[PDB]
């Protein structure tokens, strides 16, 4: 596997989250798609505040974002003994964690950059200060470089014609580029990518909100449909492949995806249409051994009852699981930044993971 | 097989569309779910401003408005002649006919009307009148009676428990009750509907502005959910059985619905669940041998674009395909007015139409 694009050749987007002349530059995903804005935050509070708010979301956007608010921290702190710093480090770092306490690339984050100040508590204070912003930028770049190795694996094996996804796991769903985004930004620079079919994904939008937005910014063929019409597509000839993200794949292969994943799955085997997960290998939990082990977790009913600002339902009981299970054998391979995965998962995961 | 019920036993709401003391009354439901509003209409001009506004919906529905239309003209005209009349009620006609050349059951009711005019055109002045009324309440009528029966048919062949549907066939798509909505109507009354699933039905959202709201106003069990998620409540063992109904069923059992139907039928088929169609025999096309002979129609990418009004996306390219079409052989059944049709349905749909 040979890397043939940068990321500047991938997309016209900034990364999602930027880190810059002591401030994080963050893509205002809470805008869009009316506004496209880049907000610039100077002090630790206004980055909490922006991970509170959702002007940043994305698992690993949101881990780049916390881990640059310990960089803005280091570079930006008034200390006059290292004493003076670290606490102001630890407040810094309880801040930062106390945003979303369950969003676990957070955790990943601070915990990777707080053990390393821990590590090297004896060093200079001018080197545990460099050590703390280099850290910051290693977590973003790590995202961005697995993103460029997942979207030409991806390429490899998708079909070129017309491919169809969901939700959004797009460049704005990570550091840059995306999971999905990635393979279909190098299917579109190969010319391989004829059209991109997007579900609109209710009941959040993120499909027509973002996805619809950033694919259509840099200028790849997309169309914007109902969840309703996946399967009319289907069944019509309009789709040679289905490419969707996974918000957790668990050790036999099963996945937990946005709602409405297991519907495409089972659609796309009634019409033989190869379908792909696509995400890095840390979202690979090998701890749980199937997909009955994943917990579902329901939001608001506001979220079904509301679509945008308009409430289109009458004060009546809701159902709104945020994510469904996709049993393994509806996959035709998992793409990771490890290359691809092919069945039989159990076996070929855990290989993966002793050779990587 | 015995009618066990009335209209009056097995819904609160009032008909759809009715004519009382020279005045067409409907239902708003441009605004549903938010307002109940019945409408006093005086002028045939008003009926037709109402039929084009979409202020009544649904094919029956619009018949009778149309139908009623003309017994609104027929007791509101001051014509002295009789060929006086005659000369307003064929302007009546095609002010009524122009509102929507397309929707089929509003000219078999204006057609029906006029070959009645034409056949008892040298009677009196007071009969023919009193005829013109009279039949525009046999369309009526007829319509709620087929309701009942598909109700009683539909109850006695899907299982108690819980229930899963799609778009709005309820009281609100015809004269009274509906068609799915007549078969649960007296399912709920029977004690044998413990819940019943609504597919909001993107985009249209006719599920969640229309069917949870009267649903709901008679006291059912009712839960929402995006269209996304009927895959999921089918895969965790919540749906007993699938009903929809139908806008065209074809001699071989093929049959084109609003935009997900198809997605249901492969979903409940993958689940074991048994998935029934219900419609009248006059939503038959005998004529049609299969489903690839049923035209597909786009509508506007506004309503992709847009929910309930709010904008969701950015400007790009739409695909909104308004209906799809089922193969029969995802059908447990078609329930109809005159009897539940089983498999093989080619044999037994033209069995069913040469007994009648």
């Amino acid at each position: 596997m040979e890397i043939r694009y940068t990321p500047k050749e991938l997309t016209k987007l900034p990364r999602t989250v930027e880190y810059k002349n002591k401030s994080v530059y963050m893509i205002n995903q809470r805008l869009l798609p009316k506004e496209f804005k880049v907000e610039k935050f100077s002090k630790v509070e206004e980055v909490a505040e922006a991970i509170k708010n959702m002007t940043v979301r994305g698992a690993p956007a949101i881990g780049a974002a916390a881990g640059f608010g310990l960089a803005l921290y280091a570079e930006t702190s008034k200390a006059k003994t290292k004493e003076e710093f670290l606490d102001g480090f630890e407040k810094a770092y309880e801040i930062l964690k106390n945003t979303r306490p369950t969003a676990v690339n957070l955790f990943w984050a601070l915990n990777r950059i707080k053990k390393l100040v821990e590590e090297h508590s004896e060093d200079p204070l001018d080197e545990i200060k460099r050590l703390i912003v280099q850290e910051a930028y290693k977590i973003a770049d790590e995202d961005v470089e697995a993103n460029l190795r997942m979207g030409h694996y991806g390429a490899e094996v998708l079909p070129e014609g017309n491919i169809l996804t969901h939700c959004n796991a797009g460049s704005l769903a990570t550091v840059h580029l995306g999971t999905v985004g990635s393979v279909v930004r190098v299917m579109h620079k190969d010319g391989s990518l004829k059209l991109l079919w997007l579900d609109e994904t209710r009941p959040v939008l993120q499909g027509a909100r973002l996805s619809a937005w950033e694919y259509s910014y840099d200028g790849l063929n997309v169309k914007l449909i109902a969840d309703n019409a996946a399967a009319f597509v289907m069944q019509q000839g309009f789709v040679d492949a289905i490419i969707v993200g996974a918000d957790r794949i668990v050790a036999n292969g099963d996945f937990a995806n946005k709602i409405g994943t297991y519907m495409l799955a089972v659609l796309a085997r009634e019409h033989g249409i190869p379908f792909f997960a696509v995400a890095p290998l840390s979202s690979i939990d090998m701890e749980l051994k199937s997909g009955k082990d994943i917990p579902i977790e329901e939001r608001s009913p506001e979220e079904v009852l509301t679509c945008g600002g308009c409430r289109i339902a009458p004060d009546v009981p809701v159902y709104n699981p945020a994510f469904d299970v996709t049993p393994h054998k509806y996959l035709t391979g998992i793409i990771t930044d490890r290359g691809v995965v092919w069945p039989p998962f159990k076996r070929n995961l855990k290989k993966l993971f002793e050779v990587n």
